[PDB]
């Protein structure tokens, strides 16, 4: 899959297990139609989203859904979800791995895009 | 403001000067409705957005526009907006300070919440 | 103080306070020698560490006891101490803000430096 | 090997490669013993380190040598390197990979520890 979702929980130090996942891609009307989702693993990685087909040039949307992740931890988050958007590009590496790290209050995404 | 946006530069360690801001509120209809809007000062933060009679419960959608930041800077960025969704005042009002961390491929939101 | 230090909680959204930050310069043999040391405020910052007179250029230390900060919260983290080590005004004098996220496994560590 | 190094760059997106780690533990006489190193691949990941014969409980202080990395790229950073200072505990779980994520102001690392 040329889109992968790798997330890792900073206050258990461990994969983040079982968080649901949902890519939207922008449609010509800019409105966010669903296009993959899944729940990560147990190493914290959602694999199999899309394929190299599928996956075309346009403005996608991730959304991690992390509060969902924290009630059920019994914290309670600052967040509804953590939300990448980003515009594919065919020019650039072929794979986009977008990897967060959460903290109830606190939370980074970042896109590493190797092949 | 009950509401305060901080935003940093993580390659230059620098605020992050002149950034647009907008602030949406979910409708009765679920649509996202326009709330409150401005750029970040010299300092990277964006006072004066809403007031305490303004910002009642709801759920709010804080969209920093970034990729815009990095592109006036010469980088190609991963993301289009750094986008933080949260419910506000739902245990009662608040003060909210989101401060976001830009580099070109990673966005770090953290949110300091007070009396 | 040309040198700030800020410690905030990404657990629970607040600044960390009573946190004991020490700061060391490393000396012409090599062995890191004391500077400054103090306890961040109920903002979660530590003001008046130094002045522009004693912080020559050099190589500084800012140890932030922190393992202790997250087990006075009931939390066994992974980490003794967040650690930051950087060359201060060797492009002449700057002032230097680090801000530390503290989660019980993970630091972030963010510097702003201004003239 | 029972303790991993994956560093991120969160400028250019990509695993961070060919950067050194020195791997330290701590002695009787509270200085720092070289213990093990290397530099990262191409995944930006470091294996090999150590074995769980050698990795017995203690304190261990893990440097990341972001300075010369970020040198090398062009870019002046804020830190000499990234510090990871942490005790090795038996009862929790066996592996522990340091998760870093370098911008050149802003960085993270992260205790992953699963079996």
């Amino acid at each position: 899959s040329p889109l992968m979702v790798k997330v890792l929980d900073a206050v258990r130090g461990s994969p983040a297990i079982n968080v649901a996942v949902h890519v939207f891609r922008k449609a010509a009307d800019d409105t966010w139609e669903p296009f993959a989702s899944g729940k990560t693993s147990e190493s914290g990685e959602l694999h199999g989203l899309t394929t190299e087909e599928e996956f075309v040039e346009g403005i996608y949307k991730v959304e991690i859904d992390t509060k969902s992740y924290w009630k059920a931890l019994g914290i309670s988050p600052f967040s509804e979800h953590a939300e990448v958007v980003f515009t594919a590009n065919d020019s650039g590496p072929r794979r986009y791995t977008i990897a967060a790290l959460l903290s109830p209050y606190s939370y980074s995404t970042t896109a590493v895009v190797t092949n």
